[PDB]
């Protein structure tokens, strides 16, 4: 199935989807 | 810019928190 991405790390986060 | 921020542009979505 599809989904979302999510990366944090640190002060800064970002998430990428299709 | 302030609290997070998330858009879908062209064929895939980009968004950025911080």
């Amino acid at each position: 199935r599809g989904g979302g991405l999510c990366y944090c790390r640190r002060r800064f986060c970002v998430c990428v989807g299709r």
